[PDB]
């Protein structure tokens, strides 16, 4: 039975009319926040007087 | 049963009217002492002729 039966092409199109965007390019931004916290303190205790 | 039960917070005061004190530093002093001894003599013993 040997024989072709079928095939496939890489035809491609011409893009000439823009028919295909292809990828699109958005610009983004992404925000971080860092709050600062405050600390235990150290105390010198000296006596009045 | 997929939910949530509870959390935690890094919550902290502002000691703003300063209720915690915190560590103390405090001065210290120590002495220590080296009294020096005697030691036996050696001696170069003659006549006195």
């Amino acid at each position: 039975d040997l024989a072709v039966i079928g095939f496939e092409l890489d035809t491609r199109f011409t893009n000439t009319n823009r028919r295909q965007r292809g990828h699109l390019l958005q610009t983004r931004a992404l925000q971080f926040r860092h709050p600062i916290p405050m600390h235990a303190p150290v105390t010198l205790p000296m006596d009045t007087m």
